[PDB]
């Protein structure tokens, strides 16, 4: 278990941006900007950063080229800069590394802390970022799939419960969880800012990075990215959906950018900003709990996911789930789903839902 | 192959109501009603007329108590009155069985003529029919799934050539189908109205219906009724999507009724009334073809479909299809489809997309 | 002064299917309907611009002439065959109208083409033969927040309604809904060849002018976003009426103005007319929920303001006045007044618009 | 002007529920109930309690049979039960009229303090609420016009930087507001929770509240409310829109309760919840800033508002805005509001705009 400082925790705001490493800057602008139409804030020969609709910090996303695809820090904006102090003095009270630079890791953010936090996560902590124009009533720029905010990250990890806790210590809340009726925890969904989550954990081997999550302001936006992925021909990279979520209750689809970092776009979770917000647990065996429909999970969603890098810039060592595995206990070959608990019509014993089974 | 009658068609305007014979008349109407919110206008203890909020017949569907689950007629309205005379020299110079019923054979139909047509299918051409009170604008009743109109049939044949050929002469028009390289028709869609269809052919074993297709106005409308039927736990009765065709560019869902009648949820399909409305040939291997999403076709939607009756009443013998299998060709073992033809990337061989195979 | 059916037979209409409007600058046109709108190109040069909706396979909707009057020159219907070009001339002859027939069309990508000064005074042209262009509607690498996807339909401002009803009756046209009052006036009437409920539609006033030419969206979100991007575009001003539901039709709405002020309808989502004995609805004039369901007052100059009409000479045609009663008196002018349940004083106007204006 | 306490103020979370004082209960449980689909947590022969589609505590609308039509109550939960004391201090120190009950004042809701407050508003706080099912996936009720959640509360008073700087001081941030080039402000929004508002004030005469408004999750969801009302016949109680606002960029409409309480219905507003989130300021004759689309602001919608009631139940008198008049400014005989700043063309002179 992850003790509990006695240093106070920083007062997080909220998930802020993320810095993937990418190997053809091209190509990974041609799936941000012109396929997703994410906004630019500035660009070069090395990075491109790049902001949601109704972001007036610099940006939301820096993809920055580099050898080895992968996830390099996932960014919390903090209350005040007194709190990237403390941030700092609490994660060396947890005896991780960590790495102070006053004048910013990336291009608009200025004094920040990234940390190799407990899970083997390159967290950072920054207050002060350069603001730019809020584009939220651009009208004249607002695309049919507009990306609006940034939402949530998501995470893989192998001890689901040690993470909660060490979260939880740091201020995140759990909303909804998703658990077996043998003590296994299998995903957790954690906030800060009034949403269902700013990250989440997902079993698995880790740490690797499962997806950053954009919003929409309604589920047509995501249809139409759908749609644009097909006359494009690119239908290959949308892995998962869309759907709606019965996690979250929000209208989801999965997709994949050139070096196979996984992005989900979301829309329409619920408000979770009181401190008693009751925690919603499924059971991992209940068929509408990661769609509501009963739609079939593909195999890749659980097994399929970013590397993450340490504060030199190398990949961190993957560390296995000995959990059991949610793939294994629902549609693999030993797997059980319901659609109504205690009932055997709509049940699947050794497959997916919906006539499938594991490729 | 069916000749052309020298009598000339009958005008048809549309497909107008579908007769299903159900076996437990309360449980039907729970689904129709209570889920899916058909509006009634006649109910006794035998059958359930129902209608769409835009329609002004007396209605689009007819549950019949029977023993046997069945289709018992596929209706079109035609032109004017003289055209069910039309219709009856046409299917008898066809050599066809028909029916003339000067009353009708269900309520709110008055002059009718049914006929075993040259696929087996019990088809009703009427004109007359009661008048009902048109709901388009009685938003007071507006459901958050509602069923705006009747739009099509989709019938399971074994030779789809053949089909099309007489459904031609009879004046539909093919707006869209699906053929291979060496020679093969899988299906194709035909109109009257001016949409993509009023009735479609699905290469198979037959006669049997495939599904009835009811409108809504908006996707959201459809995306409502899955997230209903996960409230419901019924999601094991969504058969397939929500998705976007391809064939037809309608956003869709596939539900089954309790006795596993398919009802397809459809719109915004285009403009078809020109009479060099161009048709659209799609490739059998094109996994953009059906979803437009490349998300993979549920074998039940290539192996099950409803029993036809004849106008005894009884179940039509089924006569299997000698052509090739679309499911075989696509999804099964030895099967392929691709994102973009020619193209290895984003090409599934022996499986479906997106990571499954054959459950 | 009926307008007498003739013997010959009318031609097969299928539906409108594009119009000509005269535009003094072509340049500040072209920003309206291409990057405003988003219409797409089907040819340009420096006197026209050729635009189609995103569904659309004939080669365009609508034409975009330069020239030194705004106007409309031509509402633009395709019939079903070739003959049916030949049928429109003999129909049109027998009524004494003005023709004029171009074997290889008036504008690019319509080939055998009739153009006739109507008995009401509007230029229409029939023509079957069209170049074809690829179908965008599924290029959502195009698609705007935006989209317009067909053109749906014609309004003319005429002074006689019952008059022009009972020609475009004969010429085929079915009507679908109408605004009457009890002492037997008709204000305004909508009729249709193609199964919606519309291809052209009848508003009383002086004229001949054209009221507006209408596109449809899929969804009423689209039409949101072109009043949102207006606003952000600052040009609300050139936002007319709306956005409303329509009493008449059912339809989402929107009226807008281009830089000659022409008014566009943004429209989706009425109801199917195919079947022959499609029920006629008939609204009383007085009543507030006939032409904004919702109940918003129609601003003065959706009734007052419309295009000037070319004969085919190019010249602007004559206005005759109407001198049946005004929709616009009887509703919101100082003697006039409306209601929202019919017998009751409360959520009633008198002299007055709705909500307070 | 409103002192800053030297107690802290108590931790508000967000604006929580309304109780409004109704004259005939059964012609407000047909509109809130048939009408707009609202679920009912519990009634009796007095009082109907009411919660959004999404919400876990108990109530987010009471309605109170009485004989004058009012605001009784507006409340805002905290976070911790230590915040009522906090509160209760607070508004002790500023010179207020409180009222403390640890059983509370409405059913659902348990140790609860009431205020008047400086600018004569009935304010509630309070932790402890009864739980209820959360009903945010039951879509087997959900309905075309579906309110999924309460957004906000807002106040007519006289003088809009009085009451704005002690809300601050209560930890309300300013988010949007609108002013002229004299000096004048005529409105301000501001939040705790992260969107545009929680509570927000409207010069004119006051205490007055102006509405209390429910979002949905889209746009069609408020046409909808405005077709069934067309379908009901009712659209005389649809005051103004449907529209997008300037201000919070939200979708909107305004529509009349049988006591003429008026209640917005609004969605998709932006996040707030950062504490530099940059305010943004109108000018009042820009005739963008209330409809984006420049669709004019019927006079009832500045000049109407429900009385307020004091701890006792009885109404709170009016104090008369002496600041110049938002309506006079903009629509009156003597009114302007530009469509593009500087320019004549598509500039309005003493009448509203689009012709009326
Ligand atoms: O004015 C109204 O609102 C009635 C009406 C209905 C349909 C239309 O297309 C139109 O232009 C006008
Ligand atoms: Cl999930
Ligand atoms: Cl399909
Ligand atoms: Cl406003
Ligand atoms: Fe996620
Ligand atoms: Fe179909
Ligand atoms: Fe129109
Ligand atoms: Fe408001």
């Amino acid at each position: 278990e992850i003790p509990k400082p006695v240093a106070p925790a920083p007062d997080i705001l909220r998930c802020a941006y993320a810095e993937l490493v990418v190997t053809d800057l091209a190509k990974s602008r041609n799936f941000y900007v012109d396929v997703l139409g994410l906004h630019v804030s500035y660009e070069d020969e090395n990075q491109i950063y790049l902001r949601s609709f109704e972001e007036f910090i610099h940006h939301n996303l820096v993809l920055t080229k580099g050898p080895v695809a992968a996830l390099k820090a996932m960014a919390f904006r903090v209350r005040t800069p007194e709190d990237v102090d403390k941030a700092e003095a609490y994660y060396q009270e947890l005896g991780c590394r960590t790495e102070r630079r006053k004048d910013g890791f990336v291009k608009g953010i200025g004094d920040a802390l990234r940390v190799e936090d407990p899970l083997g996560f390159p967290y950072e902590f920054f207050f002060e970022t350069t603001h730019v124009e809020r584009l939220h009533m651009r009208y004249d720029l607002y695309s049919a799939g507009e990306l609006v905010r940034l939402d949530h990250f998501n995470q893989v990890t192998p001890d689901v419960p040690r993470g909660r806790k060490y979260l939880e210590d740091l201020g995140f809340r759990v909303t909804e969880d998703i658990q077996d009726d043998e003590g296994t925890t299998y995903a957790a969904w954690m906030h800060r800012k009034g949403t269902v989550q700013d990250t989440a954990l997902t079993g698995g081997n880790g740490p690797r990075l499962h997806h950053v999550a954009f919003s929409t302001h309604e589920k047509h936006n995501i249809i139409q990215i759908c749609d644009k992925m097909g006359a494009l021909r690119i239908s290959d990279r949308i892995e998962r959906g869309p759907g709606r979520h019965g996690v979250s209750n929000a209208f989801y689809l999965y997709i994949l950018d050139p070096d196979n970092h996984r992005i989900e776009i979301y829309t329409q979770d619920y408000y979770t900003g009181d401190p008693d917000n009751p925690t919603i647990t499924w059971n991992v065996h209940d068929n509408q709990r990661r769609d509501w429909w009963g739609n079939p999970v593909v195999p890749s969603w659980y097994t399929e996911a970013s590397k993450v890098l340490d504060l030199d810039g190398n990949v961190q060592e993957i560390i296995e789930r000995t959990d059991d595995s949610e793939l294994e206990v629902t549609i693999g070959a030993d797997g059980f789903s319901f659609t109504r608990a205690g009932d055997e019509d709509g049940s699947y014993h050794g497959q997916a839902s919906k006539g499938f089974k594991l490729g």
